């Protein structure tokens, strides 16, 4: 099936806990895969205009590890619940992808999760201004704008609203698309 095929591809890139104990400032992100209308989509947040770090930017759900978290996957799931109302029974964590090093002292660990078909996002307005889906296939043929820094522009055909996706967030979206969609019979 579509979903079994995606998880099988993803597992081949799982690094597991290999880099998890190193002495960094630690953050996790959840890359949430949603199936709709026979295709896979990624779920993105727009950060509230009132936040300290990067107000109004497009990001995946995530945040800083705290002492309660059993592991890095737990960080991602706790944060996703707080931001968009995703409960643990509503997500299957499939793997841990290559981590992102920043600022010489920070390590960000990305997890890919498959989302239940009955999940409906409840944006927490203290943290998130908006939540939206993008088809995974978009990231194979994006609409690119050069700011040089490459920026993706996605327009939602339901309402005509355009979102800008850039940086680590855009890079991780492309990676997931390549892993799942490369070399497929039509
Ligand atoms: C690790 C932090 C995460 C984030 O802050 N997620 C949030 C917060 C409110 O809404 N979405 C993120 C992911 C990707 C790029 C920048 C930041």
């Amino acid at each position: 099936s579509m979903l079994d095929d995606a998880k099988a591809r993803l597992r081949k890139y799982d690094i597991g806990g290999k880099y998890s104990h190193l002495p960094y400032n630690k953050y996790s992100v959840l890359l949430p895969l949603v199936a709709k209308e026979g295709k896979l989509h990624l779920l993105f947040t727009v950060r509230s205009e009132k936040l300290r770090r990067a107000p109004g930017e497009v990001c995946f759900p995530g945040g800083k590890r705290d002492p309660t978290d059993m592991d890095d996957a737990a960080t991602a799931l706790r944060e996703a619940q707080e931001e968009v109302g995703l409960r643990p029974h509503q997500v299957e964590v499939v793997c841990c992808l290559v981590p992102c090093l920043i600022d010489t002292d920070t390590l960000i660990t990305p997890f890919v999760g498959l989302i239940d078909h009955n999940f409906q996002a409840q944006p927490n307005p203290a943290e998130v201004k908006d939540v939206f889906l993008v088809p995974l296939a978009y990231f194979l043929h994006p609409q690119v704008h050069d700011q040089i820094n490459h920026i993706f522009e996605y327009t939602n055909p339901e309402d005509g609203v355009t979102y800008q996706i850039k940086g680590m967030t855009a890079n991780l979206a492309v990676l997931v698309a390549f892993i799942i969609l490369e070399k497929k019979p039509t």
